[PDB]
């Protein structure tokens, strides 16, 4: 409908899966699948936030989000990792700078993914 979703995700299937599960939230999206297009997209048009896989071939999930934190026009950009190993992955770089609202697990919980990403971009808003 109107807030725009950058999906960062490796995986074809996950990444259609949260395309489609944000369009029955109310939410415009386009879907990515590494750090490098992510970069590049994301500058071409607004979006309310991004959606992360740690997990990516090039850069790492992280490597992309530390990159994003370091321009000012990305900074403020509200953040969701949603990965496999999601939870370890908070535990071992989660920090104030990294600014990443969210750390979702997979298989994907559709209330909280929604929920998040309402929060998260009010949030940064």
């Amino acid at each position: 409908p109107r807030p725009r979703i950058l999906i960062c995700e490796d995986d074809p299937d996950i990444a259609r899966l949260l395309n489609l599960m944000l369009e029955k939230g109310g939410f415009d999206s386009d879907m990515v699948h590494s750090a490098a297009q992510a970069l590049e997209q994301v500058a071409r048009r607004p979006y309310a936030a991004m959606t992360v896989d740690l997990n990516l071939p090039d850069q790492d999930g992280v490597s992309l989000i530390r990159a994003l934190r370091r321009d000012s026009r990305t900074r403020d950009l509200a953040i969701v990792v949603v990965s496999a190993n999601a939870r370890e992955g908070e535990l071992e770089f989660n920090s104030q700078p990294l600014a990443v609202s969210t750390w979702l697990e997979k298989p994907i919980d559709e209330n909280l993914l929604i929920l998040s990403l309402h929060r998260a971009i009010d949030n940064m808003a």
